[PDB]
């Protein structure tokens, strides 16, 4: 599994960002992380992607410390899919390819677009796979941009997967084909998601409630809601409505 | 109606690809777009398919511009492109189900296979509707493949139908597909073709002859054939069989 | 040595883009490509970038055909630096390595940023080398955005260099820290510019005038201006006052 | 004049880093910004160089905002030196001629080294202005490296001079010509400091105390140390260096 035992972190000297954090996320599972803004949620992903180090306490992968045990070509194991004010500049092929691991066949890309849900909008597309996108190239509706991100993912083929939602779009119940592409992408790996969609929380195989740099809750929704007043109240106030 | 109201277009500054284009398409009227490769036919379709912008003028649906609709009604609901050459494999249910937006019914699916005239190969492979069809088992053939692409169509139910025909005509079962299934598809709505078959043109309710970026003919085949030596040449040499 | 012997090219059937094109780019030298827009100048670069194949000719490097070398190795020997639309998002460590092999650390990033004449202002930036750019992060000017690109180039360290100007801010008489950071990039490399700057040509070791698909002239500026009447037209009109 | 009439800022959105900040920079002199680490000192500088755009209030110059030109701004501004590790420009010319202008002269370069109190260093360097001071030849120990730098700063004769100090390598001589040069540089400009040195704040013309993203002290040192039990605490414990 991907365990994180007793992690501590502070970006600077002002305040402590993360305080003694412990969690686990195993294969063919999804683990959500929820909580107020400024909790430390993004920060876990940052350390997990190795942008920074835990000031104290290890992060292990399958027994071995991720850090400087698996050189920073550890990124081929990880994959991160999120969205906001973005543009992808270039050819679809080009886009699906900074990774020296994937794309060596146009047919392999097609296998990926199928899984990501695109052999339909990439066939009913101009020079097909060889089209320049965006930047005075083609027009792609937001949802398509994301499915193409899920596409690169599929080809990059990560062992661990990390997600995050910013814009409402699919409000948890809104349910869309970008989501069906997520569901496909999550299947063979270890998913970690910073939850903002209510449904995303209910289905999570394990939830970690994060209140200002600390983990309050540690199990399933069902249980947690009866057990935690502050969690339950978070679910009411901010999550669903506020 | 769909009115291509004066459309000037170009990708780069040198080649001014489309000059004053002006076509209008109605219900149950099949319009075609025939011409030498370079004509700009697909380019018309790319602007109909909204991948690009018109430089001068507008394409107007029911008087109200197309550029007064969102990114996801025009594309999926009204914007359609026969899928035929998509080349699919998975399950019969899954190929037919590919990115529609809802949950389905075997009874809705049978309503569409009868309508597509595909109810037999289906009624024979005995996990029928859930059967495997592909690089795995219960193989597929060019004929069947296309009738399902046409059936998908029915599920989507489009108001505007777009085709780009094939320079690949499979003998005999081509009608059981092309001339049955296309027939019923094109039968209730506004159809637009890029004709690479003579069959089409004859039946078309109005042809638009595109030679090097401009339209040179606006009439039915027999009206144009007698009046345009280059059109009759085109149809006798480049669209023709034998 | 980069020699392109007898090249012909067409994307579509509606025009042949390049016709019987031959040229040589030798080391530590600067070759320019001028001529009206449409001559095929961006296309040659695309051909060298291997985005496309010569339909008739043969591009060669040091005696070995570039189609042999294999896609990856080629793209690593080459490097292309152009101007704005090109906004960068992420870090100054991330925008400088992405798609490179490992190591040599922030120290190696300093030396390059020095070669690009960035360093000073880069040190003056918040988390320097760990600074976020784009919408998420900080403000950067056009003049600084590209210097980082010249920097990335120094680091990717090509053998062959390509570039061009598609905007008026560096008129040819308008010289800055950018055009001078470019001059250092041009150093030990086989450079080739699609000239647009009036001076660039007056310095270029060999010029290739391109008119609608063909190389009309080949030699130093002075030489071509007396000998070739039509070159003079490009030089005094399209260039000087448009 | 540089005035920051009411500045509120927040990089993230859950922590209002700066809440109502207001300072007024003035002619030919110094102004300090002492305070603890999480204060927002560097962040004010990061706003003075337009790296980030505020949430409330504008930073005024001679009355007007800063909507002028990223160029005029970057120009009038100044980055200092020591943070400039060792630059292998392998030529005195090149080191002082980093990203600078149109062209410069010898007569000019030295005019500056005489102003940076650095003329003689160079006389003992083979092929004078053309000399290497890198990993490859004529290694300077550091005191001179940082002064050659004030010299660069002396080139564009800026209106606004921004600083940031630390690690007082007490080769007091380094601070002797470092102070003399820095003096010659500050003397006659609108200077803004994030002082980590006592010497600086003692004779600053007005200081500001920044505790947790707010100003809490606003006057000459002689007054602050007597009116603010937390200022004097900061200055004797963490600022002594
Ligand atoms: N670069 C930074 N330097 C210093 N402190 C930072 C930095 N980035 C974030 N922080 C601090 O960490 C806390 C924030 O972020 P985190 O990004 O951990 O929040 P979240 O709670 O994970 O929210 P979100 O996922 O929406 O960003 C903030 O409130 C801020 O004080
Ligand atoms: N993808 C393409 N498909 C078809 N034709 C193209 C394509 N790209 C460029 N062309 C054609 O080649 C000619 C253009 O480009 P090239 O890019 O070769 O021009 P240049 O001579 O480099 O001009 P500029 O850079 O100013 O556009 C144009 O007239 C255009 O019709
Ligand atoms: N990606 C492109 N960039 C520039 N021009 C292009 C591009 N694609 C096609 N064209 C131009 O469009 C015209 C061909 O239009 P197209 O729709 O492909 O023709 P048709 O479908 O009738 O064969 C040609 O002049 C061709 O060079
Ligand atoms: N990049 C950043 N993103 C979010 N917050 C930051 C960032 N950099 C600094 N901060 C916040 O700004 C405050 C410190 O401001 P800063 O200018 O670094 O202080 P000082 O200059 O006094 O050391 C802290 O609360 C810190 O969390
Ligand atoms: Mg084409
Ligand atoms: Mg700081």
């Amino acid at each position: 599994m991907l365990s994180a035992r007793h992690v501590d972190f502070a970006y600077d000297d002002s305040e402590q960002i993360l305080r003694d954090i412990s969690f686990e996320a195993q294969p063919n599972s999804i683990i959500a992380f929820a909580g107020p803004s400024g909790g430390g949620k993004s920060t876990i992903f940052s350390l997990l992607e190795r942008f920074y180090q835990p000031t104290a306490g290890e992060i292990t992968i399958d027994g071995q410390p991720i850090d400087n045990i698996s050189l920073e070509n550890w990124r081929s194991q990880i994959g991160f899919v999120s969205q906001d004010s973005a543009i992808m500049a270039g050819t679809i092929r080009e886009n699906l390819t900074y990774g020296l691991e994937g794309d060596y066949t146009d047919e392999d890309l097609w296998q990926v677009l199928d899984l990501a849900f695109a052999r339909s909008f990439v066939e009913n597309m101009p020079d097909q796979l060889n089209t320049e996108v965006g930047e005075r190239g083609v027009k792609i509706s937001g949802g398509q941009r994301q499915r193409l991100a899920i596409a690169r993912a599929f080809l990059r083929n990560p062992k661990i997967l990390m997600l995050d939602e910013a814009t409402a779009s699919l409000d948890s119940e809104s349910e869309s084909m970008v989501q069906k592409a997520l569901d496909s992408l999550m299947k063979g790996r270890t998913t970690l998601v910073i939850a903002h969609r209510l449904s995303t929380i209910v289905d999570a195989d394990k939830i970690y409630f994060i209140e200002k740099g600390q983990i309050t809750g540690s199990g399933k929704h069902n249980e947690l809601v009866a057990t935690h007043p502050l969690y339950a109240k978070y679910v009411s106030e901010q999550l669903t409505v506020g």
